[PDB]
């Protein structure tokens, strides 16, 4: 799946995600 990790939502294999959660929903 797309989004990137919490810690990293800026990575190649994502985007950003998870900007303010780290299990939170998608995005």
């Amino acid at each position: 799946r797309s989004c990137c990790p919490c810690y990293w939502g800026g990575c190649p294999w994502g985007q950003n995600c998870y900007p303010e959660g780290c299990s939170g929903p998608k995005v």
